[PDB]
């Protein structure tokens, strides 16, 4: 019947009208493989910590059992979790972020205020990267917070040879941190890899697909005192989209609170599937090859 707003596959009714869930995920060496990846449609990666990176996995198409480990909130992450006025997840936040969701601009899952119910921590990790949750405790939470789980969001633009890949490099002169995307012509999808590794889900112990691979930059700034910095989402920019082995330059505009890609004067489209955005600082962190 009807397709899913953020996927652009066919569903059933019901999907139509859950609400978006977006949750902020650890991407440290350390919570490799996290769990839930390959049920969201959307996932966003953007410097966090230092040199290390960060997720924001969205899901409306495809609900998780178990989802994390969850990581601390930042103020791009809520932006672009606003995108979809998807009910944020995470667990702590930088100053800015916890103002901005304390002046409410989102419903939110601190999992500063669950950690020991609706969130829970793996006995096969560590602290900070061993903490979790679950649709099925997202839900409960949203019950107690009076948020609601229904709604419609409006849906992405999507489309109805070659074969090139690409590589995001994060490191820096130290530090490195390699993602790597893979087109498969059979499978007609990409594969991705981190540091050397095949991503994962734990979840389902099988590799993560995508149609899509988004690269966004954007400017990175200093707005605080420790170093912390921003990232101005809003100013639009240029950008890289991977998609049926295809590579197509182009810049990107803020329409609503999404990033999206246009050329020409004109909104490029999405392939029916996932879809990975990386934001990087500089476009030349990307390299192409055949």
């Amino acid at each position: 019947k009807l397709k899913a707003p953020l996927t652009g596959l066919k569903t059933e009714q019901k999907v139509t009208e859950r609400r978006p869930v977006a949750v902020v995920v650890n991407n440290h060496p350390k919570a490799r493989p996290q769990s839930g990846l390959s049920k969201a449609d959307i996932v966003i990666e953007a410097l966090a910590e230092g040199q290390i990176t960060r997720f924001l996995a969205i899901f409306q198409s495809q609900m998780p059992e178990t989802v994390g480990p969850v990581r601390s909130a930042r103020e791009y992450f809520v932006t672009l979790s606003n995108g979809f006025d998807s009910i944020f997840v995470h667990h702590g936040w930088s100053p800015g972020a916890k103002k901005q969701l304390e002046s409410g601009a989102a419903d939110y899952m601190n999992g500063l205020d669950f950690d020991g119910s609706l969130f829970w921590r793996a006995d096969f990790s560590k602290p900070p990267h061993n903490s979790y949750t679950s649709y099925d405790y997202i839900k409960k939470a949203a019950e107690q917070k009076g948020y609601k789980l229904k709604q419609e969001t409006n849906p992405l633009l999507f489309q109805t040879n070659e074969s090139y890949n690409v590589r995001v490099d994060y490191g820096t002169n130290n530090v490195t941190n390699l993602v790597e995307y893979n087109y498969d012509k059979k499978a007609e999808f990409y594969t991705r890899s981190s540091d050397g590794v095949i991503t994962t889900d734990r979840e389902t112990g099988k590799p993560v697909a995508m149609q899509n691979i988004f690269i966004v930059e954007a400017s990175h700034h200093i707005i605080d005192q420790d170093g912390r910095r921003d990232i101005d989402l809003e100013s639009g920019g240029k950008g890289l989209l991977f998609q049926h082995g295809n590579v197509i330059e182009t810049d990107w505009k803020q329409v609503n609170g999404r990033i999206v890609p246009v050329k020409d004067g004109k909104w490029l489209p999405f392939v029916p599937g996932k879809t990975w955005i990386n934001i990087v600082p500089d476009l030349d962190a990307a390299s192409i090859s055949k």
